């Protein structure tokens, strides 16, 4: 490939057709952040035979995020997922449409609803827990401890309870079948990332295979009929299946996709979140503080009034979230950028964005980006910060862990609201210690960067009870 008038610096690397796999495979973040430095906010780079132009100004995010599907495509990754990850096939199949109706389902009042019984699984699943194992302290890693109980309790949310009312046994049961669920979606989401590359073993394979032979039994629509309070959701979801004539077997594969998409984050975030402020006695001190005083007087304080929290939560996610952000290039266009500039790129070219590298750890928006300061988003007087700035100009986006434009999430506010509910729960109900107070905060697993939060190459040690008195 040959550079044309008005393009992008562009840069092949030196293996033919792979260009930089490697690279780019092994650590995105690290290597993006060179090749800014070599070309600045704008490049393009041969990756396996695609030519990709990366762009990292986040002032010019906005233009792009929201241009129309004639122009930047931004169904190839929902497309790639469903059909090549989690094996889906759909009749006259429409990421827009899928994501419409979703999103009808899931306005400011459903969300309000899963976020009451979000709390109910995420007390019962943890107490559950917690009383079957006794007054002692227990030893577990922390990313364990997290994303199990997040994703059970999203697990019985979403997909619905044993039985209503609820009673002892059917709580015991939900407990050790949302252990089950869990226990198996680990394992895809494990070999997930090994699985869009297509560089599984043998061996790999068949254990991928057979863990989503088994999920998909699980989550099989005549296993689902027989649960109590399933959410509109999931009721909307079956529904719109069913009026396609989808079979159940590819109804099961459609959910688990489902179980992955929307779960796959929340155990994670809150993993980092916990370990920064175990790691950071001061900010510890000022979430607990802040919870204990609402406390004193789930109470609602706790959803609307945590400045501090959300200060936290935010700050967790700008150092940890690191979706991409991707379009396909449908037509030779050009593409402005919010200097002046205007770059061509060619119809076959994939962009790229990147919020984890810019905005989030931008040395030039954020003072020692690197590092996890809990009040980071308040202002001297307490109130929310919401004003950052690079090149001049106030940036409109600034922390981008949902995505923006056509790709954001829509579920929000049930992800904020549990994530919250989960570390009050684990914050004031529990006694919750570093088996070691100085190990250190481990190494992403580089090769996830671009799914969405990144997850840690090994667990942290830690020690649990639930509060004497
Ligand atoms: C910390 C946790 C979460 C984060 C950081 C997050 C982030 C995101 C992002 C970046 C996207 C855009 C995906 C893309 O098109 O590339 C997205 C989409 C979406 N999210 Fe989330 N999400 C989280 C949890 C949730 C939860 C718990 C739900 C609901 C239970 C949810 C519901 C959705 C839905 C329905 C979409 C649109 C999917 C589609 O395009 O069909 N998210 N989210
Ligand atoms: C690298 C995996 C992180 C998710 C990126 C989502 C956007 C593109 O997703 C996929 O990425 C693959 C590898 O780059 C490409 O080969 C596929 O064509 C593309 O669909
Ligand atoms: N982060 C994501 C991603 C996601 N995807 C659905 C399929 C298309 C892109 C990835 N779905 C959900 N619910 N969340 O939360």
């Amino acid at each position: 490939r040959t550079r044309r008038p008005g393009e992008p610096p562009l840069d092949l690397g030196s293996i033919p057709w792979l260009g930089y796999a490697l690279d780019f495979g092994k650590d995105a973040a690290s290597f993006l952040t060179r090749m800014k430095e070599k070309h600045g906010d704008i490049f393009t780079i041969l990756v396996g035979g695609r030519y990709v132009t990366v762009l990292l100004d986040p002032h010019s995010y906005d233009a792009v995020v929201w241009e129309p599907r004639t122009r930047l495509d931004f169904h190839a990754y929902a497309i790639f997922l469903m059909e090549r990850i989690f094996d889906v096939q759909l009749p006259h199949y429409s990421p827009s449409d899928e994501k419409a109706r979703m999103k009808l389902t899931l306005l400011h009042r459903e969300l309000q609803a899963l976020t009451e019984a979000m709390y109910t699984n995420l007390h019962a699943v943890l107490l559950g827990d917690a009383t079957e194992a006794g007054s002692g302290w227990h030893e577990m890693g922390l990313l364990d401890f997290s994303y199990s109980f997040l994703l059970r309790a999203g697990y019985l949310t979403l997909y619905g309870i044993e039985a209503l009312p609820r009673t002892h046994e059917s709580q015991a049961q939900d407990r050790v079948h949302s252990a089950d669920v869990f226990h198996t979606f680990r394992q895809l989401d494990r070999l997930l990332p090994k699985l869009a590359r297509g560089s599984l073993s043998v061996g790999d394979k068949d254990h991928m295979c057979s863990v989503k032979s088994r999920l998909w039994k699980l989550l099989s629509p005549a296993r689902l009929a027989r649960r109590a309070h399933r959410s509109k959701w999931l009721e909307s979801y079956l529904l719109h299946l069913e009026e396609m004539g989808v079979s159940e077997e590819m109804q099961a594969r459609a959910l688990v996709l489902q179980l992955w998409a929307t779960q796959g984050n929340m155990g994670p975030a809150a993993f980092w979140l916990l370990l920064f402020l175990l790691k950071n006695p001061e900010a510890l001190a000022a979430v607990r503080g802040e919870l204990e005083s609402i406390l004193w007087q789930l109470p609602q304080k706790v959803l609307d009034s945590t400045p501090v929290l959300d200060s936290v939560l935010s700050e967790s996610l700008r150092l940890t979230a690191a979706p991409f952000i991707t379009r396909e290039v449908v037509v030779d266009l050009a593409m402005p950028m919010a200097d002046g500039r205007e770059f061509n790129l060619r119809r076959g070219d994939r962009l790229l964005l990147f919020p984890f590298l810019s905005p989030q750890r931008d040395p030039e928006i954020y003072t020692d980006p690197e590092v996890f300061k809990y009040n980071r988003f308040l202002n001297p007087d307490g109130s929310e910060k919401k004003d950052f700035y690079k090149d001049g100009k106030r940036l409109k986006n600034y922390n981008m862990p949902w995505g923006a434009g056509h790709n954001h999430c829509l579920g929000r506010s049930y992800a904020v609201n549990s994530i919250k509910q989960f570390v009050f729960l684990v914050l004031v109900h529990l006694d919750l210690e570093l088996i070691n107070a100085d190990v250190e905060i481990p190494e992403f697993d580089l090769s996830r960067y671009g799914f969405g939060l990144m997850q840690p190459e090994h667990d942290v040690p830690v020690r649990y009870r639930i509060r004497p008195h």
